[PDB]
């Protein structure tokens, strides 16, 4: 009998219970006892769900109130002094680190190339590692909970090498290399593992996902060092677990480890199987990650079972486990909550709950149990998807054949374009602009029910546009925005107006802490049926003689912030999105909106995890899909791009050939753009929470020393959606007043 395994379950609750109770706690409506009660209930619910499904190896310690990495920081006493001076209990120290205290919060960081964020482990020279036993030892206590329910679980802990390597030296210790602290942390891991075995844990999932990165040789050697120290008869068996990538470049590092087994991601990298299976020693198990833990597609059982069979061939059926490819943290909780999706489409999907049934069916299948009814129903679902008209749109398929270098190049290089733009706009030196958003629900809500006219709703959006435009005029901004009050979010607003997308009612996935996202789903070939943004931009331009920026989200961001298709490449999807947005750009320009900003916040997030062909191909096609969107315009049309990064690759920025770029900036990297003719707006203040006309005049005089004033735009770090009016007013006034003082001396 081949076992099934789940590497982690999302903890938000099928009804977002966790959000409700954590936010109620943080607001004071709920006690900490009520919060812990709800967490216990959620875990119990999830453990029973997995047991009922038939899952053999069920996780524990996967639950969290905020972040599992943060949970290990707490447990291991990686707690900076600043969070201990407030008389907080252990859980409120946790929340303080996670979300600050109203001390700013520890840094939030993308978890590999997933859409989840963890809280960066933060270490000092003074860090003293030890088991915080005051709180409770979370993994022991939750194992013990599950056991009292009659559920044996496998505790999940992030391993020592990854935990340190993904961490960072605190402000006070800028010279510390986190991985040097390995000898100090190992005893604390060993102790935790002894306690788990004593509680009755026979196996632990020890996550070492840093194995899918490019690791320095000096870091590669630390696996043998760590795992030699931990394994022994007084600890559970350890299953060294990787996901999201290819371990092959690091095989030498793990080829001689004493651990009980390994897990690999054969969804993202099925081709690594032969080689990784080759390092397995007699006695070691191979966990075959074959049900995707980061997307929503029903798994092809025929294909997944074949992969598992390849593994069985290598190491024996006794030593193979059918697993999720990663934790199901990255997927929504339950497809049965969806009430609006057409049943044809819904048939193509599986969310977390359904993935439990999948790993179980695939394990039965390879074990020789009769699951022919389930295989046949699955083969039907797969065939229906691949045959559907939603999936392949001949028009889009033909249009993709027009893509090339030419379609992705402007009519003239920037120097000739600048001449034509200068003639048209005559923008002064140190032109001032902002990034788009300014400081809601009832009219939206009643429009959605038919309680107010299309006519009635358009009036309030327009009044708000008007308010914002007059504001920016009043304070003398040179290139204006409409404020984006009609938009809810920067991806759904587009996806809802594109063919090839589906939307959930309840497909929530945790992004960070209690902030959850409900991504769009790309189901098929994408196209744009009609204008998406034109009406509001035109209105906004009709009420000022200042140039008005059109505002779009780029193709890569729409792709990366959606659940993508798993039957066609990322590239193909981004190019279809580039083509759709090209039509939008063409419509904006035709209608007189000839300054257009395209925002690509998610470019760095999608970067392939290792150096090599895949990474360089990605940078090439990311840039190309942007250029396909933006290259049809006249020379006198001014294309802007905004990036929410401080040190994004200068090379990639040049590849976009945007007339103007805005970059967050509030070291010497401004010099990288010296002999690059296109214009740059280095963000002057953090819109996350007034500077003075002097503080600005010092910041611009600072920058102005390393960069030509003729190329320099003045703007904030990002949109001011997430701010209040009174500080927006004073902050922007100062900003413009500053520019004018420079504008005077040139
Ligand atoms: N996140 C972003 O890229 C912000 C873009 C958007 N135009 C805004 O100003 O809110
Ligand atoms: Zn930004």
């Amino acid at each position: 009998m081949v076992q099934s395994s789940v590497l982690g379950f999302p903890r938000i609750g099928g009804q977002r219970e966790l959000k409700k109770i954590t936010e109620a706690y943080w607001s004071g409506k709920a006690t900490v006892e009520e919060l812990l009660a709800k967490g216990k209930e959620l875990r119990e619910h999830n453990w029973k769900l997995q047991q009922k499904a038939g899952v053999d190896i069920i996780p524990s310690n996967d639950f969290s109130y905020y972040d599992q990495v943060l949970d290990l920081s707490l447990l291991f006493n990686a707690i900076p002094e600043r969070y201990t001076k407030f008389d907080l209990a252990p859980i409120d120290v946790l929340f303080a680190m996670g979300r600050g205290l109203q001390v700013t919060a520890l840094e939030m960081v993308k978890w590999f190339d997933s859409n989840y964020h963890y809280v960066r482990p933060t270490f000092s020279h003074s860090t003293e590692f030890k088991l915080n036993t005051a709180a409770g030892i979370k993994p022991v206590d939750e194992f013990n909970e599950a056991k009292a329910l009659g559920v044996q679980t496998r505790p999940v802990i992030l391993g020592p090498v990854s935990y340190l390597y993904l961490g960072k030296a605190d402000k006070d210790s800028l010279d510390l290399e986190p991985i040097s602290l390995l000898p100090k942390i190992l005893p604390v891991y060993k102790e935790l593992l002894q306690k788990l075995k004593e509680a009755g844990a026979e196996q632990v999932q020890i996550d070492e996902p840093v194995l899918v990165l490019d690791l320095p040789e000096a870091v590669q050697s630390k696996f043998k060092e760590a795992y030699d120290a931990l394994v022994g008869a007084d600890v559970p068996e350890l299953i060294l677990t990787t996901y999201f990538g290819d371990v092959r470049p690091n095989l030498k590092a793990i080829e001689n480890l004493p651990v009980a087994g390994f897990h690999f991601d054969f969804v993202r990298v099925p081709e690594q199987l032969d080689e990784v299976a080759s390092i397995l020693k007699d006695g070691q198990t191979l966990s075959a990650g074959v049900v995707d833990g980061r997307n929503i597609w029903k798994t092809d059982f025929a294909k997944a079972s074949a992969v598992v069979q390849k593994a069985i061939e290598k190491v024996g059926k006794d030593k193979v486990v059918v697993a999720t490819s990663s934790s199901l943290l990255h997927t929504p909780v339950d497809l049965e909550s969806e009430t609006k999706l057409d049943a044809v489409i819904k048939d193509w999907f599986s969310f977390a709950t359904q993935k439990l049934d999948e790993v179980v069916v695939i394990a039965k299948n390879v074990s020789g149990e009769d699951v022919s009814k389930q295989l046949e129903a699955n083969a039907a679902s797969i065939k229906a998807r691949s045959e559907s008209s939603i999936t392949n749109d001949p028009k889009v398929q033909e249009r993709l054949t027009t893509i090339n270098e030419a379609l992705a190049t402007r009519k003239a290089a920037f120097p000739e374009r600048l001449t034509e733009q200068k003639a048209k706009y005559n923008l002064p030196l140190f032109p001032t602009t902002t990034i788009g958003s300014f400081p809601i629900r009832i009219n939206r809500n009643k429009f959605a029910k038919g309680q107010i006219t299309a006519e009635e709703y358009e009036a309030f959006i327009n009044k708000e546009i008007e308010t914002v435009v007059r504001f920016q005029e009043e304070i003398g901004l040179d290139v204006l925005v409409h404020g984006e009050p009609e938009r809810n979010d920067m991806v759904q607003y587009f996806g809802e107006q594109l063919n090839g997308f589906a939307f959930t009612t309840n497909g929530w996935v945790q992004s960070y802490g209690s902030r959850y996202v409900r991504p769009p789903i790309i189901v098929g070939d994408v196209s744009r049926p009609k204008a998406m943004t034109v009406k509001e931009s035109v209105y906004a331009q009709s009420i000022t003689s200042k140039p008005m920026k059109g505002m779009l989200t780029g193709p890569v961001t729409i792709l990366r912030w959606s659940f993508p298709r798993d039957d066609v490449s990322g590239k193909i999807q981004a190019l279809q999105l580039g083509l759709a947005l090209r039509d939008e750009v063409n419509d904006l320009e035709g209608a007189g909106i000839t300054v257009i900003q395209v925002d690509e916040p998610a470019i760095r997030e999608g970067l392939p995890l290792r150096a090599g062909k895949e990474r360089s191909d990605y940078l090439n096609w990311a840039a190309q899909s942007f250029r396909v969107a933006t290259s049809g315009v006249e020379n006198s049309t001014q294309i802007h791009s905004h990036f929410c990064y401080s040190d994004l690759d200068p090379n990639h920025i040049k590849a976009l050939d945007a007339d103007v770029v805005s970059i967050e900036f509030s070291p010497n990297y401004i010099q990288e753009f010296s002999e690059y003719p296109n214009h740059i707006g280095l963000g002057l203040f953090d819109i996350h929470s007034i500077p003075s006309k002097q503080e600005f005049v010092s910041r611009i005089e600072e920058i102005l020393k390393v960069y030509p004033a003729s190329k320099f735009w003045v703007n904030p770090d990002c949109g001011l959606k997430t701010r209040g009016w009174p500080e927006v007013k004073e902050s922007l006034t100062n900003m413009v007043e500053a520019a004018k003082e420079f504008r005077a001396k040139y």
